[PDB]
């Protein structure tokens, strides 16, 4: 069939290193990309294609309700159990992750179309900013 | 505002390594994760949240009409300029990327529930198999 539409998830990838070597792709980029799964989203209408190739390392999903304490197992991260509670401190979204670690949690808040996110653990703080897509 | 719904693309990321160092994230995972951008898709209905975070590294999109040669600037790959032409051969989608590299192109066809991709660059051939999600 000529119908290539849909979302396609990779299950095999042989000689991806040789094809990148022949493409003159630098050594450091080759080693990051050689161990990432691929996702192809093909939008085809007759003879017109819109091909989208996303290469991902790891996905992490968490679901919660504000005010309800839940157990968050950080699988594929540090693989720990933490008692997490997400509350509103204004329009900022605060979350404490009570567990084996100290001062562990995050803070989310929106302004305009920028997502401010701070991640804390022990005495380390990571500051990320996301512009909306 | 209290509405964080939507898809968010990472703009900045300071001290992401130190935060993962705090979490005792394994070294093999740390060196890869710090070099990759992130995407966050937040599904929010009131206080009910559904948070998804992905570790990416380089997307590639391409648009073409079958039979219409076009200018493929291979951005995110090797950023060479090749004039690609996509044609049908039975139900196999064949593309030839004429440029500095010989025998450069790919073949993309469907058999059942699986997408088959065969990227070639001179001496090397990479072959991938996807499954429909």
């Amino acid at each position: 069939t000529r119908d290539q539409n849909g979302t396609w998830e990779m299950e095999s990838n042989e000689n991806f290193e040789g094809y990148m070597k022949a493409l003159d792709i630098d050594f450091h980029t080759r080693k990051i990309a050689v161990r990432l799964t691929q996702t192809k989203v093909i939008d085809q209408d007759g003879d017109n294609f819109k091909d989208k190739t996303t290469s991902t390392f790891r996905n992490y999903d968490v679901d919660f309700t504000v005010g309800v304490e839940f157990d968050e197992y950080t699988k594929s991260l540090d693989n720990r159990h933490v008692k997490a509670l997400v509350t509103w401190e204004g329009d900022v979204l605060v979350c404490v992750q009570k567990g084996e670690k100290e001062n562990r949690g995050w803070k989310k808040w929106i302004e305009g179309d920028k997502l401010y996110l701070e991640l804390t653990c022990g005495d380390q703080v990571c500051r990320q900013v996301f512009k909306k897509k």
